[PDB]
């Protein structure tokens, strides 16, 4: 929704914010070679239920199912929406780790929940009714130390999604952004997803000055997308949920939620000092 | 933005939009080979004068310059936002034709406005001011008699549309729209064009949302009843790839000099399904 946040509802998000950058943070610890990817989800789970906010991944609408899972870890030539499994990570992979988390909320009637353990494991509905204020918020790590391919991959990626947000800039059209973001990846090789055409969104890509002229009070999201090659995207037949490559490529993703403002774009998600992680 | 509306407010753009389509027939007798493609905007000009309806396109921003026409003229192998101009129709032309209209306006000084004479080639921004309702479409004629490849062309995207328009049902998602809409097209190898949804087409307008003609069978908002949407495909024989013109900053064309084609509607999203905002007959049929 394009309609403009009042002061409250923008804090709201920043302590939501707050919080999602904390995991990222939890989670350089844990991102190792030998671990199981399935701890990325357990550590979100479990953090959710201490400092009371709802993943509200879990219940969201599928053609073939509700998504069941808090986090979403797309892995490798996984560009995203992949599912968090039973998997013991490797050096050299790339790994990914969505989650939109919405809190942090009190305790009380039929309408604020204590919220623990009730079953995160089963498809409860307090979720699409909505908590207040959330994130979404994804971040890439390359477990292990990586090949220069991922290395790469990532740096582009992150500065790609940084670019973009250099010109979320008071009086200025969607269209400069997708603009940046897609020169600057595309200019070195790499391919940018357009199938999943990314509460409010920014494009990877778009004829510059020609969008949404943008507003302060705004909130938005830069999603970046960009594999190795080749751009076309496959929907997992069975579940309708992961994507992978086309061309066996890799795909990276960073994003952030910013506040456009007098004074340049602030964002929310932030992690500490940027382009330091 | 992308919310819901008014009761009234959807009022506004059907009245907004009985008289864009009526334009849209008018010209049909218009359009005819050996005729000045200039007309298209002079006539369009002429009945936005004859009742308050102004040509909001014109004024609307832009980097190397502002757009100064009532009209989109895009013709053949042009894909969007090409400018009226003379040009004398050669038999086999494929002309699109976009324009955006908002009203209608009563008259007066601080009391709703007067559109004789504005002059209509001037630095006339009351059109960046949300003037009542209105309605975009974009729509596609043949000038004389359209060779096959132009004839499915034209055919294609048009259905195409349609079949975007019957996923929009209260509680489908977008992706489920331009899923299908991509699929179609491309099933008789047409490209769709991704490079540009001017995402919400704040481009040669101000503000209404735009379902995007390509995607995946759930990745957007799940459409509840009284959303107003438009919906408009690009096609293109072959590249789906575009130019965007260095000179002017405006006008999109086909990369490997393909014919592209576009139509549009807008509809409100009700429980009978989807109710056409914008129409000038009975589908299918114009």
């Amino acid at each position: 929704m394009i309609t403009l946040k009042s002061a409250r509802e923008i804090e709201a998000m920043d302590k939501a914010g707050d919080f999602l950058a904390s995991i990222h943070i939890g989670l350089r610890d844990l991102i190792k070679p030998g671990v199981d990817m399935w701890e990325v989800e357990e550590y979100v789970r479990r953090r959710c239920k201490e400092e009371n906010f709802l993943p509200l991944q879990i219940g969201v609408d599928g053609a073939m199912m509700d998504y069941p899972y808090a986090t979403c870890c797309s892995l490798n030539d996984e560009v995203a929406h992949a599912f968090p499994r039973h998997y013991i990570l490797k050096d050299g992979d790339l790994l990914k780790v969505d989650m939109v988390l919405g809190g942090p909320i009190a305790k009380s009637d039929l309408n604020v929940s204590k919220l623990n353990f009730n079953n995160v494991e089963q498809m409860k509905k307090y979720t699409q009714s909505y908590s207040g204020g959330l994130a979404d918020s994804c971040w890439a790590y390359a477990v292990g130390t990586p090949s220069e391919e991922v290395k790469n991959l990532m740096d582009i990626t992150k500065e790609a999604m940084y670019k973009g947000i250099e010109q979320a800039v008071v009086g200025n059209r969607i269209g400069d952004i997708g603009a940046a973001i897609q020169e600057y990846a595309e200019s070195r090789g790499y391919g940018v997803v357009r199938d999943l055409v990314g509460e409010p969104m920014v494009p990877n890509y778009g004829i510059a000055g020609r969008g949404l002229r943008l507003r302060e009070g705004m909130v938005l999201t830069i999603e970046p997308m960009i594999n190795t090659g080749d751009w076309e995207i496959d929907t997992d037949m069975k579940t309708g949920w992961a994507h992978k490559t086309i061309d066996g490529g890799l795909s990276c993703q960073y994003e952030h939620q910013f506040v456009i403002t007098k004074d340049g774009p602030v964002i929310l998600t932030s992690q500490g000092e940027e382009g330091t992680y």
